[PDB]
């Protein structure tokens, strides 16, 4: 259900967080289009005052002369009196928006950065697990920027998600694992993330400063301030940081193959600044988890479906050692129950069901196969909510929860299905998971939570997942029987 | 192993490189043991002289401070007068050694080092080949190292291999797709390569130079300068250079998962040098493609094994429809002869076999199992040399070149086998491999082979090797034939 958590158009508000410089260019005489109320404490003149006029009469040697390589390169180094700010510019509406903001100072970066990166890619990164991949990312970002707590909050199925890391200064709180809403990083904000990796809400205690003059003439709405290394970000997300204990919340975003995954998310007690170049090399490490993820949750399969096949290669040479349908589906479906580690399986190869492991009684099954000739799939329907499809076989939530359809033939109920059950689970939310975002009488003006204190919920009457190798252990066993 | 190339004790050989100054202080109260030849140049005295004399009673004030921060840190920033170098050390045989050796002249070395990490990484890399993947990185090695000819090359099957990547400058003789030996980086090299990537012969033409006193007081032979940086080399490797465009080598490990997937040398037309940090930068990137093409085989497998589920599926729902095997197979033949990377096929199910496609004569299909049942296997026998281990069929470079077996019922002579042609496939060999290195009258000191021109090896035999997602389509079939 779309809501104004999603609705509300967070690219175009009134640009930028108060340490910036947007001076923007309709046409070939540059000309100053959308300026910045905060433009008098760099430059020397007020903005209004050169809003109508060229970059001949605006920019100083420093930034101006390297307006050439701006185009050429993407980044340049204006080192004008105030110290050393950045620049960064792309095309907008009819706009060559020069951005521009503070610079890094230390040679650290390469040396710091590197010693850091070779942590997150050693001789063999994954000797004791994937947690140890996840975490180092966390460790290194919090130790590469210089922070307190960070995390690995990944989305799942619902676009829900949970934090899967922690590195800290013994004396904050956290959010260690705890599942907490899908009504946070919503579709308009977290789809602008496939596009615009990195954020910097930082001294997100302070106020947002406007542009000039609100509507960027021609267009109608504000600018398009989405691709801009500065976005002042919404209230709805900042009223909420203020209840959380955040001057700055960084968030370094993620992806492997043209899908999201989760974020990085660095909380800090007071507010901090990270440079174009080094929240760009933040990006180079969040990028570097998304590989070694891809790599060997992939390769895990290969390895881990040899040790599956051997269990097929066993129940195959059974086949080889004397015609014995029933009796050799009996013994080597200890090894079938364990193909997909489960508690049973009933088979309908014509007669009744020689049904073996730890499942329901014939009566129930027979009522199940009929009902299952009613459902629409090419080979194998599976479910992990046995009530949510066929609630006759609810109360069997203790040995049933999912089944593994394989139609052994066309216009027939010839089959085999098995019985995977319910499991504890304490996915723990950051307050009652029902109410995530709660407002005042009318329902147009809504605010944050103000909570996060481990209100538990019990994912229950559920089951496990169905790893690529389950689905695939079946289509090989189709051919076995035929 | 094999011939005066054989034995040579290539590490413990004394003799170092002339821009660095190796020397260790054995003993507890840390006392200068053996000093290195052209040891002064930086050290101000005659080498021999100060052969007793504690840590720093000898080597300056400057380094005496630094003495402390390298015990702890591995690496320090020494700076005497003569531009002045920095030692990276270890503890390579009871004594614990200097490697006092140049520096980074300009803080770009790192600047560059990081951004060429980006070229070889951005998610959307390897999206126009893996020839290109490999190459893309290889292009950003050479970008740093300065060098004038980079390789990146793989050892196939044997411990031979072929230059399968280039990237030279102008008028540079090139091995683009060219090919050469095994007796180059021989047994001795690697065992030494797996533990420390990197080797540098930089004035590869300037002559080594002793280090007093060729054999260690309390041990026997020359040092054992195994792990080091201004070592030298078997007096032969830099020897099979003086008869090439020899600049100075620079080679790396790509130890892929466990084993040595090859390496990547680069030489100039004359002298160069690179630094401790720029070496490590070298190192870091060969870890890279290595990790990269691990993640690519380990992937494109997963693609194949899923790709021929959806084949098999097709197959089994021919298999479970009509009258009998011979009938269903007639068409589905072509579909199974698309599985063992499909070439041809047998099918000895008792009766006179079957030929479904391209095959030889029913006699030769029986005279195979006559041989096969007499010799070993639990199942199956991909030999692509099928005309040598079994030459009754030693002329079938049309119809059969290897085969694929499968025990259909085990302890019983029913198989189901695959014919798989010879394949003409040009090979441009470098000089004559019937000349690894021509020796002198005696056969006891070898100089090398001093020519390397295009050498044709159009082979007729072998057969496009069966892989995992090849071979792998068989375990299932064992199960199918029943
Ligand atoms: C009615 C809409 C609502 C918004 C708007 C909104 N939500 C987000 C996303 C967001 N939420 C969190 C929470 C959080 N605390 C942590 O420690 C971590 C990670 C471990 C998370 C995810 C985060 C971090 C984010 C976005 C990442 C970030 O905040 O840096 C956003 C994104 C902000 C934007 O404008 O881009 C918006 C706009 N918030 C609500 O509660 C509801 C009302
Ligand atoms: C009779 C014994 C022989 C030796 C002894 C020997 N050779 C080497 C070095 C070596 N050869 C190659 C191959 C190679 N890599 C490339 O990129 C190219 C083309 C430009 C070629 C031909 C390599 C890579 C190496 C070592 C890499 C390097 O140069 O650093 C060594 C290694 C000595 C050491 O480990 O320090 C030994 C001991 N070589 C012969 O050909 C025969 C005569």
């Amino acid at each position: 259900d779309l809501s104004q958590c999603d609705r509300e158009p967070i690219h175009l508000l009134g640009g930028i967080q108060s340490h910036g410089v947007l001076l923007a260019f309709r046409g070939p005489d540059r000309l100053l289009e959308v300026v910045s109320a905060n433009a008098q404490a760099l430059l020397g003149r007020p903005p209004e005052t050169l809003l109508g006029q060229p970059v001949g009469r605006v920019l100083p040697a420093e930034v101006l002369a390297q307006w050439e390589p701006l185009v050429a390169r993407g980044s340049v180094r204006v080192v004008l009196p105030a110290g050393a700010y950045r620049a960064l510019l792309h095309e907008s509406d009819g706009l060559t928006v020069l951005e521009l903001e503070p610079a890094e100072l230390q040679p650290g970066m390469e040396e710091t950065a590197l010693e850091v990166v070779r942590r997150l890619v050693s001789p063999l990164a994954g000797v004791k697990g994937t947690q140890a991949l996840l975490q180092t990312a966390a460790d290194t970002v919090r130790a590469l920027t210089g922070f307190d707590r960070v995390m690995v909050y990944r989305f799942d199925a619902d676009w829900h998600g949970e934090v899967l890391a922690e590195s800290k200064r013994g004396g904050m709180d956290g959010f260690l694992g705890m599942h907490f809403p899908a009504t946070d990083i919503p579709v308009q904000a977290r789809a602008l993330y496939t596009r615009n990796p990195l954020r910097l809400i930082a001294d997100a205690r302070a106020r947002p400063v406007p542009l000039l003059p609100p509507v960027v003439p021609a267009l109608g709405r504000p600018l398009d301030l989405s691709n801009s290394a500065l976005r002042s970000v919404s209230p709805v997300h900042l009223e909420y940081l203020r209840n959380m204990g955040v001057g700055a919340s960084f968030s370094l975003s993620l992806l492997k193959e043209g899908v999201l995954w989760g974020l990085i998310a660095c909380h800090h007690l007071e507010p901090l600044h990270i440079s174009h170049e080094r929240r760009r090399a933040c990006e180079v490490l969040t990028q570097l988890l998304a590989l070694q993820l891809s790599a060997e949750e992939r390769a895990a399969e290969a390895s881990e479906d040899a040790h599956r096949a051997a269990l097929l290669g066993q129940l195959a040479t059974a086949m080889g050692e004397g015609g014995t349908l029933e009796e050799v589906l009996e013994k080597e479906s200890e090894r079938v129950l364990a193909l997909t580690g489960a508690a049973g399986v009933a088979l309908l190869l014509g007669e009744e069901p020689l049904l073996v492991g730890c499942t329901p009684a014939q009566d129930e099954v027979e009522a199940l196969v009929a009902w299952l000739a009613t459902q629409p799939f090419q080979t194998s329907f599976h479910t992990d909510r046995l009530g949510t499809v066929y609630p006759p076989l609810a109360a069997r939530a203790d040995v049933a929860a999912g089944i593994l359809a394989v139609r052994l033939a066309p216009a027939a109920a010839r089959f085999a299905i098995w019985f995977r059950p319910e499991v504890a689970r304490t996915i723990s939310w950051a307050g009652n998971p029902r109410k995530p975002a709660e407002p005042e009488p009318g329902h147009q003006r809504l605010h944050p939570r103000g909570s996060f204190q481990a209100w538990e919920e019990t994912v229950r009457d559920t089951s496990l997942p169905w790893k690529r190798a389950d689905l695939g252990a079946a289509e090989g066993f189709r051919g076995a029987l035929v």
